[PDB]
């Protein structure tokens, strides 16, 4: 499978996987995990070495993001500004963590959704959001640009 990939010196976008891999993620100086997943385990949640936070995202093509784009940036930022990394996953690292990564980039780095995609996808070459996700990128695309957010 695909390796983790380190998007900014503190967010790092990943898979099921890597999410278990404790010795790594204690490398990098991850202090906070995103689960973008309803139904997989808070990997490692007993052993009390970081925070979480869930997003309880489904398989459905219905599934609205957006909704935790604020939720997802705070958390973020958190880590962010305690000088700990973060890592975001879901089950493949493809599709729902991505979104979540690349609107990141679009609002708190100022990235066009052009220009934040092919920031990711030259990380990870194999993210592939689906188009109800990339819908909804464009959606806070405009919104960001209207200041409307």
């Amino acid at each position: 499978s695909a390796e983790l990939t380190p998007i900014l010196p503190f967010l790092f976008l990943g898979n099921e996987q890597d999410a278990q891999d404790l010795d790594t993620m204690q490398r990098l100086n991850i202090g906070y995990v995103i689960n973008v997943t309803t139904h997989l385990p808070l990997y490692h949640y007993e052993k009390g070495l970081f925070n979480y936070k869930r997003l309880p995202a489904t398989a459905s093509n219905k599934q609205n993001l957006r909704q935790y784009f604020e939720e997802a940036f705070e958390f973020i930022e958190e880590a962010h500004q305690c000088g700990k990394g973060l890592l975001i996953h879901c089950q493949a690292g493809v599709s729902r963590s991505a979104t979540i990564v690349i609107a990141y980039l679009m609002k708190h780095t100022r990235m066009t959704m052009t220009d934040a995609y092919k920031f990711v996808k030259g990380k990870r070459p194999i993210i592939s959001p689906n188009l109800n996700f990339m819908g909804q990128l464009l959606e806070f695309e405009e919104d960001l640009n209207n200041g409307v957010t």
